[PDB]
């Protein structure tokens, strides 16, 4: 991974991500440019904007603020920021697909919230029903910038990708979270934030994995199945530990608790039991 | 050599390991997923010998009334505990060899696959242009279905008679799906792993004949909708997959419920759609 900057300047990974954003819509930026224009401004502009990335030239605009309908909060990069955000992540994917969990289904290829709610289901109708619902605040709101480009740096050696990538972080990049509410869909501005979470909160997976923690995640929204209430509470405080000291995160102890499962909310499920199959299983909640 | 693949000790002990792990309700023998064990240690090879023969003979389904979450019950057929440990073992060996046939937008009771798949795959039609969707209703499979019908697209694959003969004495064993996907409801299904096998089977003749006509469609079990680009060509492909569904495949297409909509006029798989105006494009959420 020493010269990735070149693979993801290259003519057919370039004409993929230009597809792959305008297929994504989405709204404008703080440049006010429509999905519809990216076209013809990258067939004025695109050599001049690969060779302002290779010298590390490039500036990334801030993101957009905006309210969405309650309100909900988003930041949109401009269209462009969104192409060269795509661009990065279409060759940084496949190198952590190589590492990244099982148990892990946010903002992954061929992954989504149901298979998540599924394996959470097989855990808990193994014994393991006493719930661990641990809350972070938001990620891009409270991720130490320098924290995470030095995990990334361990497998991505090339210094302008993560020159790049560090200036994206700066720009503002963040999580539409609307899977909370069960949304399925495209979300917005999140073509590179959410592969950045998963590299970090990877970190998280592994702790878990290193001590047999059954758990799934999505994105920074995790639970933990165990075995009885006290070691739930015993996991609750080792592993908020671990969130807090280790990856400098911050959990939020007002809505992290220990549960059973009909008490949980899950990227917009609820659980019951099923008497007559004898099992927990999972709808949408109210 | 099918029969002995599905009667071996590593598929029998993994189709066992499997029921007993989605334990469910009791059959008409009233055996319960705990005592499966000490039954196959006492007649386990009695039962191999008499499916190697034809001679085994299956339990009717149980109709069992099973509590809906949010009220009132559903009626569900259960196998008996020995019959859906049967049903695992042979669905074990077929399963491999129907998904290298079956159409990858094709999501009902497959392995990896779920509801949530279907509907980001139909998202990304609809957002294309084809937001004219052809909401097909079909009665029931197994009730409407023709059991020489579907034997014999089966026999087309499976040419093991021992398989066929126990898999016929399946279908008149009252095997059937449960649809409590509809609520959107995500667990383990009661009523065998057998009957959704035999139903995508049958219905991946449809899925054929949608792909050769270079139609975009997301499948679920039999719960099917149609993405196409305007309107009059969504009611010609309405009549032309009807007609296709009824004659060729002998289903029952519920003309009342069958419709031509636009996308927030659709309900399917417990999700129904919506339009992100700041987004500017169909999304999805639980109706
Ligand atoms: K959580
Ligand atoms: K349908």
């Amino acid at each position: 991974t020493s010269s990735l900057m070149e693979q993801i300047l290259s003519n057919d990974n370039l004409n993929r991500a230009y597809l792959q954003v305008v297929r994504n819509k989405g709204a404008e930026g703080v440049d006010g440019m429509k999905y519809t224009e990216l076209k013809e401004y990258l067939a004025k502009n695109g050599e001049i904007i690969k060779e302002q990335l290779r010298i590390r030239k490039y500036k990334p605009q801030p993101v957009r603020r905006v309210e969405i309908p309650g309100v909900r909060n988003l930041g949109v990069p401009t269209v462009t920021d969104r192409f060269i955000q795509q661009a990065i992540a279409q060759v940084l994917t496949p190198i952590y697909e190589e590492q990244f969990h099982d148990h892990s289904y946010g903002f992954r290829p061929n992954r989504c919230a149901q298979q998540a709610i599924l394996t959470a289901l097989d855990m808990m109708n193994d014994g393991n029903d006493w719930i661990v619902d641990i809350d972070l605040e938001k990620f891009f709101d409270t991720v130490n910038h320098d924290k995470l480009m030095t995990i990334i740096g361990r497998t991505i050696k090339d210094g302008d990708v993560i020159s790049i990538v560090r200036k994206y972080l700066v720009s503002g990049i963040m999580i539409d979270d609307e899977y909370e509410d069960s949304i399925v869909g495209t979300p917005q501005g999140g073509n590179l934030s959410p592969l950045l979470a998963n590299i970090m909160l990877n970190e998280l997976d592994k702790e878990m994995e290193k001590r047999g923690l059954n758990f799934v995640r999505y994105a920074d929204d995790c639970i933990i199945m165990v075995g009885s209430e006290m070691s739930a509470n015993r996991v609750m405080r080792n592993i908020s530990r671990f969130i807090e000291e280790k990856l400098g995160l911050k959990v939020n102890m007002t809505k992290s608790k220990v549960d059973r499962p009909r008490g949980i909310k899950y990227l917009g499920f609820g659980f019951y039991y099923d008497t007559s199959a004898q099992q927990f299983k999972a709808k949408p909640h109210a």
